[PDB]
Order: C-alpha cells, then structure tokens, then sequence
C-alpha cells in the first residue's frame, strides 16, 4: 500500500521499472567492457577506467530512477538481468560504437517515458526525467561521439600505434 | 499598469493569486499545528518544531509565488486568510494525517496550475513550478507519509508510548 | 590469448566466474531489500541504508575477484543476474533470516573454490580467498546473526514498537 | 647451532637457500638490463628505470628468505652468482620477454617451496610465501604482460617509433 501516491499511473509506474532494469543491464554491460580492457592480452587501462566509470554512472541512474519510484508511491520491481551482448568487444572502437549504441538506446527509452509522462499530465515526472538522465545522456552521446572520431582518425593504416595514442593521450 | 508582461494570461495570474492564498492558508494551519503541540497538556516539542519549519516553508513559497507575480507583470490580489479547519489537532497520528491531507491538496493545486500554463502555453510558469514547488512537495509528501507509518507502527496497545518515542527518537 | 597464465588452472577460472555471479546477484537482491525498506509503507531508513551498503560490499567482492581473474590469465565470463527471490521482504526479522542465507551460500561458494584451489595445488587463490574474503564473511555473518538475535528479543508480543526501536537504536 | 629451530626441516632450509639465489640471480640480471638500457646506442632511460627497480625488488626479496631463514634457525648458505644470461638484450620486446621468462620460473620456484611446505606441515612458510612472494609475483607477471601486449601493439610497421612511444609515455 501507499498513502502518497497522486497523478502517478500504473503505466508511468511500470515504465519507471523497465527503465531501471535497462539503466541496470548497461552498467553490466560497462562492466563487462572495463575488464575486458583489462585483459593482459589487450591492456588499455584508460579505456578500462572509461569503461568502468560508465558503469558506476549507470548504477546511480538506476538507484535515482528506484529512489523517485518510492518517492511517488511506485513499487520497484526487479526483472532478470540480461547479460551483455558480447563476451568480448573487439576494438576500442568496436567498444564504442557498442557503447554509442547502448548510450542511444537508454536516450530513446528516456524519450519514450517523457512522451508517456505527457500523455498521462505527469509533470514532476517529466521533471525528473530532465534534469538528472535526459541532459547528461546528450551531453555523454558527444563525448563519445568525439571519441569515435579521434579513434577514427588514428586507425589509418597504423591501427595499433592508434589505439595506444588514443588511449594514452585522451584517456590519459 | 505593466511595461513587462508578456504571455501572461489573466487566468494564470488568478490561478497565481489563488495559489498564495492556498500556501499562506497552509502557513497559518501549520502555525496552529506547532503551537498546539507545545500547549502543557500536549507538550512534544519535536511535533511543535517540525509544524513550525513547515509553517515557515509554505510562507516562503508564497512569497516565491508573489515573487514571481511581479518579475511577470502580474498584479498580486489578497484574500481573507481562513481559520485552520480545526482549533485541537489530537494525537500526532490525526495531526499527521491531516498534514498529509493539506499538503495533497497544495500539491493538486500546483498540478492544475501547471495544466493551465501547457492549456496557456506558458513554459516559463511550468519550469517555475517544476523546480521550485513540485519537487518539494513529493519530497514532503514521501517524508509525511514515511513518518505516519512510523506513527502507526508505534500505536499498537502502547499508545502513549508509542507517542513519546516518535518524538524523542524520529522528530529528534 | 594470455602471455601470463601460471598453475591456473581451468575449473578454477570457472569457479571464479560463477562466484562473480553469486556476489553481483547478491549485490542485486541487496539493492531490492534496500528499496523495499524505503517504501512508504515500511519505512525504515536504518534497514534501507544497512542493505544498501551491503549491495556496496557485494559489488565491491566481485570487482575483486574478476580484477583477480585478470590477474591470473583466466577470462571473465558474465551471465544473467537473476531478479531476487522475493519482491517483498516482510519484516526486519524476515529479511535478516534471509541475508544470512544469503551469507551463508556465499561463504560456501567460498569454501567450495578454496577447497578446489587445494586440490588443485594454486596457493595465490587461497591466499586470495582468505585476506579478501572468508574473514569478511565470517565478521558480517557475526553481526548479522547478533542482529537477528536482538529482533527476535524485541519482537516479544509489542513487534511494530520493536522494530522501530531496533531501527533506531542499533541501526541508527 | 640454534635454540629456536622448530618444525623447520633441513629440506625446507635447502630450498629457501636456493630461493635466495635465485632472487639474487634475478636481481643481477636486471642490473645488466638497466645497464643496456642506458647505452648510449640504446638510450631508453624509461626502461633503464623499470628494469633498475625489478633489480631492487628482487635484492630485497631474497633479502627477507634471509631474515626468515634466521627467524626459524635455518642457516644461510650462499652459492656462485651465474652471470645473466646475454650480455645484450636487443629491443626492449626483447627484455619484456626474458624479464617474463626469468618471473615465471621465480613463481614457480615459489610454488615448488610452497608444495614442499605443505609436504612437510610448515604453515609459517606457506604463510610467508604467500603474502610477500607470490601475490607479488602475480601483479608484477600482470603489469610485464599488459606491456608485452603494448609494446606488439606498438611494433606494427613503424618499430623504431613504436619503442620511443612506448618508453615515453608508459614506462614515463
Ligand atoms: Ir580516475
Ligand atoms: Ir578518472
Ligand atoms: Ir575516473
Ligand atoms: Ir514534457
Ligand atoms: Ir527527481
Ligand atoms: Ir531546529
Ligand atoms: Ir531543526
Ligand atoms: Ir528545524
Ligand atoms: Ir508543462
Ligand atoms: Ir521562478
Ligand atoms: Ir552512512
Ligand atoms: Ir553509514
Ligand atoms: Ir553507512
Ligand atoms: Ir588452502
Ligand atoms: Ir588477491
Ligand atoms: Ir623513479
Ligand atoms: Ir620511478
Ligand atoms: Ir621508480
Ligand atoms: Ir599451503
Ligand atoms: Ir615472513
Ligand atoms: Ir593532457
Ligand atoms: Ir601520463
Ligand atoms: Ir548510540
Ligand atoms: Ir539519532
Ligand atoms: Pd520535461
Ligand atoms: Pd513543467
Ligand atoms: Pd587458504
Ligand atoms: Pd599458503
């Protein structure tokens, strides 16, 4: 039960849920990242510490996502947790454009639970969503976007002097 | 008259008004509240003082709401203050009920007003309230409803008791 | 490939993969018993931060052992992190019994690898477990069968007021 | 003579005095691979340093067998210090591979004491192996393998450039 809960619909409530899960399976997904980069046998430690604090990031989005829950009477429900889609991720940048990809993913979601807010007159929620996910998620889509064409730039005919360059001079 | 007003319209600013008059009405209830917890056949202060930072807390929003009247060209209008609804407000648990009550009904106040400025197409009136206001309630609500349930936990067959320590050891 | 990979052997790498999986779906069901203690309608925010920190502890145990992984030559390897085995935990008392089930399981998944790093002769991961882990679990299961111990006096035939007393006072 | 000697068998005794010069030998042969590093036809300071501080390493490692030889009245005997096993190292892959080689043969000389150590119920060995040898030996084969795999990186069509970058911006 709740004696809290106004304007916060059950759909609202269950999309809030399948957020957390997604905010959850990308910090795994990060985690699984970072210590493949790890690796003695590929051994990029500014890529594994990149990786590694997008993992935390990811977690506390999903803690602020299960504290706001509680916040407006929602109940968390927790499902499985997918593994990540590779065992191993190739390239730093293999790594991220998975990374790109996963970040535009949680981004729509994001987009998708506002439109959801919308339709339901569910400001606070909209609120939320701005300040603390949908800001941060542009402003972490460009760092990796400018990443990917640093790598980009550096493979040339030279790929593994690239990857050490980058990894040294812009992880660093 | 106003040289600054600008997509502004006369229902917003009535709503606005009205919004004062419900946060200064909040204000003088929660005055009430505080000083019936220190009469000497009441007597937990810890109840007197969390009544009296709230009273403070709903004067400062109106004043924030007032604030904001003026910086958009609107024309502050005052009401009658009406009397608390009620002159003893019984055990901590009714007290806290009725809290729970007053803050729900400023808090769909603030809802239809934000309903107003989308219906007006007032985006800085929906950011003011989002920031300023809407958080703030959930955020007390959550902690409102947080302490009734502590409240009840504490009833059981020891009522007195029960009383006593929510105040010495939560309200603290 | 590995350069490094030194009396390490295949059963263990594997041990150690399964064991990063118990200590993050422990983390997991930590989370959930964290929330669970926040909701409105619970409300001890004492319980929420004891089970938070522990998901902390969890995380933290298989950052470890995978970093160890690394270390070694072995590969990590993630699967699915199954949801907790409940989505609502009753009681301090109920979720106390359950952590150190939890707990238990852990340690003998510990005992467990340490005995096949004995049969297998790999003395660095015996050390490992020892330092790292099993004395860890030893003080937290100490501690969590003390608390267990202090519930069950309190609950008596006055179990709300001992809960919040519990709440307060020990976990304060 | 000694007053103190217990459970220490002549056989353990033996194999810690080989263990010394092992560690003595290996501390000589980074001595000659600071050395070439500093040529003035070879000229990489940066690897000069690594290879100059592996030296130290392993001066004070067989410097603490000797202190714990003592601390169980074992006697120290000490043997002919073979000459390293080239007089020059060719590029600093070259060395990163011989340095791998010779730490790979210390820790398993190690685990051979350890083994034998447990054949012969000595706790205390195993004990004093573990936590200031072979945890060592695991990080320290991790940190020369992670720059293995740099330094292959590196090597591509381009190894003259590739070691100069490696030298500046790792070992650095
Ligand atoms: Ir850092
Ligand atoms: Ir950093
Ligand atoms: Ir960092
Ligand atoms: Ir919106
Ligand atoms: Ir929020
Ligand atoms: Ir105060
Ligand atoms: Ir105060
Ligand atoms: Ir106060
Ligand atoms: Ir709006
Ligand atoms: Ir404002
Ligand atoms: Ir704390
Ligand atoms: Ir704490
Ligand atoms: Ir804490
Ligand atoms: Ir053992
Ligand atoms: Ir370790
Ligand atoms: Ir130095
Ligand atoms: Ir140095
Ligand atoms: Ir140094
Ligand atoms: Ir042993
Ligand atoms: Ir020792
Ligand atoms: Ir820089
Ligand atoms: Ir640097
Ligand atoms: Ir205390
Ligand atoms: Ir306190
Ligand atoms: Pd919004
Ligand atoms: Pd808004
Ligand atoms: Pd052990
Ligand atoms: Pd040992």
């Amino acid at each position: 039960s709740s004696q809290i809960r106004q304007n916060y619909s059950t759909e609202v409530e269950a999309a809030v849920n399948r957020l957390v899960n997604l905010y959850l399976r990308a910090s795994y997904t990060y985690l699984s990242l970072g210590f493949y980069f790890d690796r003695d046998d590929v051994a990029l430690e500014g890529v594994c510490h990149f990786f590694r604090e997008l993992a935390e990031e990811k977690r506390e989005g999903a803690e602020r996502l299960l504290k706001m829950q509680n916040q407006r009477g929602g109940r968390a429900l927790f499902q499985d947790l997918q593994k990540p889609s590779q065992d191993e991720w190739g390239t730093t940048l293999d790594a991220m454009k998975a990374a790109i990809v996963l970040e535009k993913s949680l981004n729509q979601a994001l987009l998708d639970l506002h439109a959801l807010g919308s339709a339901q007159a569910d400001p606070h929620l909209c609120d939320f969503l701005e300040s603390h996910f949908l800001d941060e998620e542009v402003k972490l889509i460009k760092k990796m976007g400018d990443h990917l064409t640093n790598i980009q730039r550096l493979v040339g005919s030279q790929a593994g002097l690239g990857e050490y360059l980058f990894e040294r001079l812009t992880l660093k």
